[PDB]
């Protein structure tokens, strides 16, 4: 029994990370075969954040100005490219630790694991999910871009996240590991927020279904719903649509409780009215959004 | 900026995981050096546990009886032994990934990283409390047996819990390395319960603090109190009391912020007393209780191993 926020075993990820340094500027990096991926930013001084000209920037260095250090080796770079948002490193050796992986962009909603790193030296490690308005609730301090999110469905590493830079309010923003950066932002620091966030709605329906899984049945009503019905009920609490591909997604976790996805939406639109009259789901005294249907099935079954 | 329920990095430990079958019942198994640690309990079987004698159970079991598989390889058994509530299994080959470690006892308060894994393959790591009722509310099923709880220090693993049993109420409950129980529970079949638990005082303020770092204010007021004044209010609400040590640990916090432990411990004697008013505090709407002062400094500080 038992339900918690878990990550994925970081040990392949931890093999993976590296310290760049380019002139004053020192964060971490992606060390995969002979590549070494980075946030592009490292190449910048202050001066240059405002607007930067990274072709112009990059035409100036040689492989030799970036500093590569995997532990106490060296690695000596012998090229150097950039990909839209990503520097990447190649250099002599190729890591003898690189996992199955993968590079792959996930769409709001979707969970993963964070691997914070300071001088390409892991930190720690806690789930995220890719909020709606494409920010992450990260915890995040000077030094730890070039961190990476990642998956591990069976034994490979599903890279989907890498960390550049946090946002006025707090929150964190970065790219694929193809250098695109999830939402409207930009590696310059221009006047960028990020938009009104949402609640994701799918995923607190399928960390309700994971209540009634570990014995909980308090919340659910006799009552259903249309879908539609449903929907303009819940973006009056700023939650995200729920769209026919989520209700199939619920399809599972609804066969193995036997609640029918409109049925949980009901339950879901009362909580949002009554609140939960100081009782707790699953331990928590708030709506959780950050299990996904996938990681419901996960953790309560296996 | 941000605080997040954060684990060690569980590759140190992943590289100790085996897989311990007895029987047909089969576990997980630490494998450090040439000996391989799991519960006893793996040479019970389901009559056996009603009233173990794990003695004589253990003198008629040999060693191969037990196959340990280190995921590909099968490890093999040159001989077994008991501490305690554990099983110590030498095997014929040391453990190449053996990373520097210590086995120690943490008090109830303290947290570690718990790795769960399944037959020999580690799943997930979480970060969990020793409650005060020496339980923990982890998230385990049935083959999670074996699993491992661990802090790290610089370079040095420090091992402190194994995976024993879940309690009736969905919490769980094991051994330190050594095989000494956490809490007054034996691994058999009978009528065990965990007992009322109480929240871990120090820790709710170090999470305050964290609050405070993070720009969260709201809570903070013009009173100050005694060590002795709100020890009455953390009793009435089934609060640990707070210590004199207690508040020495929570020194380093009261100065990063400048808002001194008695001058938290009324914000939280006002919390307590009148609720949150719908504010949240670090996106919760409980008061949480399982992050050390230590944690909220690691996290806010950016050690790294
Ligand atoms: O991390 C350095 C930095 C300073 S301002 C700004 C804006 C965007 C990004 Cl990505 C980075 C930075
Ligand atoms: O799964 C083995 C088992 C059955 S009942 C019981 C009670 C305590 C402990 Cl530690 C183990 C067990
Ligand atoms: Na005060």
């Amino acid at each position: 029994s038992g339900f918690r926020k878990m990550a994925f075993p970081s040990g392949k990820v931890e093999g993976c990370m590296v310290q760049v340094t380019c002139g004053t500027t020192t964060l971490n990096g992606l060390w995969l075969d002979d590549v070494v991926y980075c946030p592009r930013h490292v190449i910048c001084t202050s001066e240059d954040m405002l607007n930067p000209n990274y072709e112009d920037l990059l035409i100036r260095k040689s492989n030799h100005n970036f500093l590569v250090q995997a532990g106490n080796v060296q690695l000596r770079v012998i090229g150097h490219s950039m990909q839209n948002c990503v520097l990447k490193l190649k250099v002599d050796t190729a890591n003898p630790k690189t996992p199955k992986y993968k590079f792959v962009r996930i769409q709001p909603g979707q969970t993963f694991s964070v691997l914070a790193c300071y001088n390409g030296s892991p930190s720690g490690v806690y789930q995220c999910a890719m909020r709606p308005n494409f920010t992450i609730k990260g915890s995040f301090l000077n030094g730890s871009c070039g961190s990476v999110g990642f998956n591990i469905d069976y034994d490979c590493v599903s890279f989907c996240y890498m960390h550049h830079m946090e946002l006025p309010t707090g929150v964190h923003a970065g790219t694929d590991l193809e250098g695109n950066f999830y939402g409207p932002f930009v590696d310059r620091q221009t006047a960028q927020a990020a938009g009104t966030d949402t609640t994701i709605t799918v995923n607190v329906l399928a960390w309700l279904y994971a209540a009634v899984i570990n014995g909980d049945r308090w919340f659910l009503n006799r009552f259903t719903t249309t879908l539609n019905d449903f929907n303009l009920v819940a973006m009056k609490y700023n939650y995200e649509p729920l769209t026919q591909d989520h209700v199939d997604i619920l399809g599972p976790l609804s066969a193995q409780t036997g609640i029918a996805v409109l049925d949980m939406c009901a339950s879901l639109k009362e909580l949002l009215q009554n609140g939960m009259n100081g009782r707790t789901i699953l331990g928590s005294a708030l709506l959780e959004d950050e299990f996904t249907p996938f990681d419901v099935v996960r953790q309560c079954s296996g």
